[PDB]
């Protein structure tokens, strides 16, 4: 599912991602549009042989399981295929755990990139929420 920016916006509310470790909702929105284009299908091989699944492209090195990434983890406890689904539930509970993990949203290098000490709010700008 290719997802509108206030549609995903209210998504990312709904499932409780607004203000989430401090990061407003508009970081999130951000990170998802440079990660993914609002995609839900989107997928990334990464040179290290590891795959990036989602609309917040999450690591198949740590946080799912692929069958195909050796000497990977799968802390998030899902199926990588589980974060392709138009239901952004498992990407938003699994981003919730990489965020608390010590770095914040620089887990994403394209949130530090593009989107941090931006005016992130012009991602939420008019969308009733
Ligand atoms: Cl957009
Ligand atoms: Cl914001
Ligand atoms: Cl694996
Ligand atoms: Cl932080
Ligand atoms: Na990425
Ligand atoms: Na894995």
């Amino acid at each position: 599912k290719v997802f509108g920016r206030c549609e995903l916006a209210a998504a990312m509310k709904r499932h409780g991602l607004d203000n989430y470790r401090g990061y407003s909702l508009g970081n999130w929105v951000c990170a998802a549009k440079f990660e993914s284009n609002f995609n839900t299908q989107a997928t990334n091989r990464n040179t290290d042989g590891s795959t990036d699944y989602g609309i917040l492209q999450i690591n198949s090195r740590w946080w799912c399981n692929d069958g195909r990434t050796p000497g990977s983890r799968n802390l998030c406890n899902i199926p990588c295929s589980a974060l392709l689904s138009s239901d952004i539930t498992a990407s938003v509970n699994c981003a919730k755990k990489i965020v608390s993990d010590g770095n914040g949203m620089n887990a994403w290098v394209a949130w530090r990139n593009r989107c941090k000490g931006t005016d992130v709010q012009a991602w939420i700008r008019g969308c009733r929420l």
